[PDB]
């Protein structure tokens, strides 16, 4: 009886195995746009993915992860609200059963169809496992997805999904360029939070872009053909793998723009 997204093991149960679920800096949150204050001390985000080297894509039974080679100084997030440099390790998505839900963060209570998380660890801690033990260990860049025009730079991801349908399947996935997933503007909101699945560690500086990317209905429909189950087990479509907004508590959300 491990955690997941069902009536029987979903977000409202996680606190039993992971008490920090009811902690002081949990994610995601609703971004109330009128209350977020412009911070003129915030810097432009620096996203440098020119040398990113993808290796593999993995269905982990909750989502799929596009994994990177993080053994050299290459694909780095810095600037913005961050001190120091954060190295890209993986990206994944959260999405809905319907276009009207699927994002983790919300904007004035608006739910997007999906949300992309580009995960980076602070190089001052030497690797990911040590970084997640620190309050400034990770920086997660969150990007909303809406359904409209296709995102060409997403299609290589979509087309490999047939080969990782079920939990525990992986496939080689080299030379994927995550720059093709970024919107035009790097305007963002930022706040201190957590991982959004167990273990729910309070180790993340969240940077959520204001501009969503557009993906087509056909692209998100192929996300929804993935399975949470393993091969040879009853089919459970991989949909609604998002955590609802959590209490903001004693936090401020800052805007990079206005
Ligand atoms: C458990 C966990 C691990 C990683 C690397 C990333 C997340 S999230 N969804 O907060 O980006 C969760
Ligand atoms: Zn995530």
């Amino acid at each position: 009886h491990h955690w997941g997204y069902g009536k029987h093991n979903g977000p409202e149960h996680w606190h039993k195995d992971f008490p920090i679920a009811k902690g002081e800096r949990q994610s995601p949150v609703d971004i109330d746009t009128h209350t977020a204050k412009y911070d003129p001390s915030l810097k432009p985000l620096s996203v440098s993915y020119d040398q990113a080297t993808s290796l593999r894509i993995l269905n982990n039974g909750h989502a799929f992860n596009v994994e990177f080679d993080d053994s050299q100084d290459k694909a780095v997030l810095k600037g913005g609200p961050l001190d120091g440099t954060y190295r890209l390790i993986q990206f994944h998505f959260h999405w809905g059963s319907l276009d009207g839900q699927g994002s983790e963060h919300t904007v004035d209570k608006k739910k997007y169809a999906a949300e992309l998380h580009l995960v980076h660890w602070n190089t001052k801690y030497g690797d990911f496992g040590k970084a997640v033990q620190q309050p400034d260990g990770l920086a997660v860049l969150g990007i909303f997805l809406k359904v409209g025009s296709a995102k060409p730079g997403l299609q290589k991801v979509v087309d490999v999904l047939d080969s990782i349908k079920t939990k525990g399947k992986s496939a080689d996935f080299t030379n994927f360029d995550p720059r093709g997933l970024l919107p035009e503007s790097l305007d963002y909101w930022t706040y201190p939070g957590s991982l959004t699945t167990p273990p729910l560690l309070e180790c993340v500086t969240w940077i959520v872009l204001k501009e969503p990317i557009s993906v087509s209905s056909e692209q998100v429909l192929k996300f929804r053909k993935l399975n949470f189950n393993g091969e040879g087990e009853p089919e459970e479509l991989m949909v609604d793998n998002w955590r609802p907004a959590q209490p903001l508590k004693n936090r401020q959300i800052k805007a990079s723009f206005k």
